[PDB]
């Protein structure tokens, strides 16, 4: 479902630049500042999978009649797809510069780019900026207007909540596992990743379908919420006990001090004296150190405490499916369940 | 009419605090995030003049009936000139960190305080995200909800334009004086202030008051955006040529490279000879060289140029008045006046 849809998609991109930077047409005053637009857009939006984005477009395709999905409602639903990818671009760049990463995707962090430095904080706003641009041009006149506003609204509160929860837990240069608890993770987790890469796609959707009732959304919210959830536990997983050449990515979590989900298991399953072996180890770079974490967690059986949780949670999350998916079509949650696990 | 209002204004910040921490009552879970949103709030809102937040209170109160200034009216009026206080907040703590800022109203920048530091580019999003919060609180059952969302996040997008329009200009280590021209400087101005500081807080009364027509608004934004010109031309006059006493502030724009006005007139007044001596002297923190433009500055009459101006542009702000500002009272706008000149 996504395969097919991800060119239509990206081909939206350029009319979704073009459409941004027409602003310069009315007004050659700001015509440099529109040309640095289209550079932030065009460096930050592209090279990513565009799956939350995706889910909007798939959402939209399986909760309206094929009837009434006309040239014009696809266009806004690659639009609000497009949104998505915006409000995600504006958290990773301003994220970056936050934690002092070098590279995103591979590629050189926005930030690190040289004439750029800390002037990317208003080329995140700027990015944050083009979503409700773009709900105006392409939205305005639909019932769903203030709904997809409000979501797109809440959604980043949500997250810069959670962005603020994770910064107060895990501060650079304060190495205290105290503080890294499973209801905290389970906190961060909810508010940081699962609102806005779940619940935000498929509330889009329903918004653009006529689906705007309390229930319906709060029986989507519970579904989305908890496949967030396994979401980040697989991917803090995978971080350290993951194939580098299957996941196209090298474990970091150890060394950047991180409220991991393997740490909060490792805390709760550690002796005195394995918490002091933690405790020494945890927030080093030296490659002796990270070994011996890793040797740690193997020591406690974490990667087998995950398979029972991978377990446990697919069949929780077709509980769930079973008795909230109703009146929407199971298959908007199967498919995102499909490609979480495994 | 702003000095009486100023104490009501200001006894409003508590409530607008406890409103917006009132979310760790449903989630205590996120209790540490909304005690830092509280510190965050309560350092950055409070110990300006309040000016822009108080335009919204005495705008609605020139433009709506006594009989319709009910309590709840005036709580509504006291929240959105607050959302002006917070808009403004967003943008303070954000051009800090970008310029790398010392101090702001005479107080350490919220960013350079211990265990803050860029953390701070978080903080100064969940003060744009309490804006949102607050009208949903106090205005979405009001006609004019849409209409005040509209005018905050067109108002944060031309600010962050100009923003962008003013970082193009004046690099951080590049002493370039040929893209410093007025139109450039005049287009700067109009992004990065006018909008939010003369515009927003008139036009967010306006719709309060249920004046939403786009002629009305027209008429408005024309008077309002030659009242915020002459303000940040005063504002570059009085940096350096200003009484440290009479203002509360010292002088650093020609240390900075600022595309400030008292530079553009010199660059259109200087010669060949008198360029290159800005050229030399202008970006350099030496007490001698900052001298030595202060004394060009003067040679070339600029304070003169400055009187003149003044002159000109009170004369033209009172025919713009005269011309556009019914069916309001004239009053909104003569106050302003009154306020920004001498
Ligand atoms: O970050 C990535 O590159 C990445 C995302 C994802 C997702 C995913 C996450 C959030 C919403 C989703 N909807 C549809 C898929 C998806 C799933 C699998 C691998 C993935 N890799
Ligand atoms: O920045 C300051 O401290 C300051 C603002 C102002 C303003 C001002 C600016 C914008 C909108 C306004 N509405 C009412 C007053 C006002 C006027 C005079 C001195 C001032 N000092």
């Amino acid at each position: 479902v996504y395969a097919q849809e991800k060119q239509d998609f990206v081909q939206h991109f350029s009319q979704i630049v073009r459409v941004l930077t027409e602003d310069e047409m009315g007004h050659p005053e700001i015509g440099d500042a529109i040309a640095r637009l289209k550079e932030v857009l065009e460096y930050n939006a592209i090279g990513g999978k565009y799956n939350r984005g995706l889910t909007v477009v798939v959402a939209f395709r399986e909760l309206v009649e094929p009837r009434k999905q006309d040239a014009d409602s696809l266009q806004r639903a690659w639009t609000v797809g497009w949104c998505v990818e915006l409000l995600q671009a504006f958290f990773l760049v301003a994220d970056d510069i936050m934690d002092s990463s070098l590279t995103r995707r591979g590629q050189i962090c926005w930030y690190q780019k040289p004439g750029v430095g800390l002037d990317a904080i208003n080329d995140a706003n700027l990015l944050e900026a083009c979503i409700y641009r773009l709900l105006k041009l392409y939205c305005r006149e639909q019932p769903y207007y203030l709904n997809l506003i409000e979501l797109f609204l809440q959604s980043s509160y949500q997250t810069e909540i959670g962005q603020t929860l994770d910064l107060l837990t895990a501060p650079q240069g304060n190495v205290d596992l105290v503080r890294f608890t499973e209801k905290r993770y389970k906190s961060i987790v909810k508010y940081k990743t699962a609102f806005y890469s779940f619940y935000l796609p498929i509330a889009a959707a329903m918004y653009m379908a006529g689906i705007d009732g309390e229930k319906e959304h709060a029986n989507a919210k519970k579904i989305l919420l908890e496949m967030g959830e396994f979401f980040q536990i697989q991917d803090d997983y995978l971080d350290l006990f993951g194939d580098p050449s299957v996941t196209g990515k090298i474990g970091t979590d150890i060394q950047d001090n991180k409220c991991s989900w393997l740490v909060v298991q490792c805390l709760q399953r550690a002796t005195p004296e394995q918490y002091q072996i933690l405790k020494e180890n945890y927030g080093q770079k030296e490659a002796e150190k990270v070994a011996r974490v890793k040797a740690l967690y193997e020591e406690l059986d974490l990667p087998a405490v995950f398979l029972q949780y991978e377990e446990d949670s697919y069949s929780h999350i077709m509980a769930l499916i079973e008795q909230y998916a109703a009146p929407l079509p199971p298959a908007v949650f199967l498919g995102l369940a499909r490609k979480i696990y495994k």
